[PDB]
């Protein structure tokens, strides 16, 4: 619902995911964050303190920005395939648009 126009992060991130490199769902992000290889994580859930903080810890172990898209709707599933129905994503080689040096 793009009245919360922060939501256009989805639009720019799908524009990226068209050819820039990503990972999807807790284990898949946690994997490639522990590979150090991200520059941005999306967490589209109203995420509890210990689970946000572990993602945030991997964002800090890697060199990665954190974006809490925490509106329960998680419209981010438009960029990545809504089947997860919470939107935890991370972006690595964004070789398309600037997104993770614009959010920096």
């Amino acid at each position: 619902a793009p009245v919360k126009s922060q939501e256009s992060i989805n639009q720019k991130l799908a524009l990226v995911i068209k050819s820039g490199k990503y990972t999807l769902g807790y284990k898949s992000t946690v994997k490639s964050l522990r590979q150090g290889k991200s520059k941005l994580i999306i967490i589209a859930a109203n995420t509890p303190v210990l689970r946000k903080s572990e993602l945030e810890y991997y964002a800090m172990l890697s060199k990665t920005k954190v974006y809490y898209f925490q509106g329960g709707n998680n419209e981010l599933g438009t960029a990545v395939g809504k089947l997860f129905r919470v939107g935890v994503v991370s972006i690595l080689e964004a070789g398309d648009s600037d997104i993770l040096t614009t959010l920096a």
